[PDB]
């Protein structure tokens, strides 16, 4: 997250490290989002390498042991299948991760909540991005949670010319483009938290930034819509 703050420790408890086997280490490569005790929600291009996957609940320090946490393996990644790692821009960046163990829940660790399928948000509307991502283009991750306050861009500006045009379709959110705020590498995965009649829901999956850079005016941060995906995300855990 470029341009973020650090977020309290109980602020966002669904939020998630999904990390990979680096020798005798973990090294942090994107985020996710808790929605089943035993299932993460994160892109698709997180888990297109063949790697060994743990995911990090209670996580708020990636480099200190917080007192929080719980490590646990991922057993199983359903992708969405109309995925293609060659063509973001398509959408379906979205993937299911089933745990190896149930976790338990406390002000740390938490269900994400999901809204309704078919809600859009309103132009403008209040948003955090979270993760641990770079904290500049061509930066390094942050040590401890960020949060960047990313008001939406609704689909006739996020597709509009000076914006993304043509690569962002529907079933994505935009929110941000300010020149200052983003999200950036190693966010990916994550939620975008809206706040609707008083509750903050996970409206997105962050997806992609510019190749330009992350913070980059007029190319806000692009997310999968979660409520485009309910029906499939409840297909799958029903099935699984
Ligand atoms: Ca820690």
């Amino acid at each position: 997250v470029v341009g973020g703050t650090e977020a309290q420790r109980n602020s966002w408890p669904s939020q998630i490290s999904l990390q990979y086997r680096s020798g005798s280490s973990w090294a942090h490569t994107c985020g996710g989002t808790l929605i089943r005790q035993n299932w993460v929600m994160t892109a698709a291009h997180c888990v297109d390498r063949e790697l060994t996957f743990r995911v990090v609940v209670g996580e708020h320090n990636l480099n200190q042991n917080d007192g929080t946490e719980q490590y646990v393996g991922v057993q199983k990644i359903v992708v969405h299948p109309y995925w293609n790692t060659d063509d973001v821009a398509a959408g379906y960046d979205i993937a299911l991760l089933r745990l190896a163990q149930s976790v338990t829940l406390n002000s740390y660790v938490q269900l994400g909540v999901l809204p309704r399928a078919g809600t859009i948000l309103a132009n403008n509307s209040p948003c955090y991005i979270t993760g641990w991502g770079l904290t500049r283009t061509n930066g390094q991750l942050a040590q401890t949670l960020q949060q960047a306050y990313l008001p939406t861009v609704d689909y006739a500006i996020c597709s509009s010319s000076s914006y993304w045009g043509s690569t962002v379709k529907n079933s994505m959110v935009c929110a941000g483009g300010d020149g200052v705020r983003s999200g950036c590498q190693g966010d990916s995965g994550g939620p975008l938290h809206c706040l609707v009649n008083g509750q903050y829901a996970v409206h997105g999956v962050t997806s992609f930034v510019s190749r330009l850079g992350c913070n980059v005016t007029r190319k806000p941060t692009v997310f999968t819509r979660v409520s485009a995906y309910i029906s499939w995300i409840n297909n799958v855990i029903a099935s699984n």
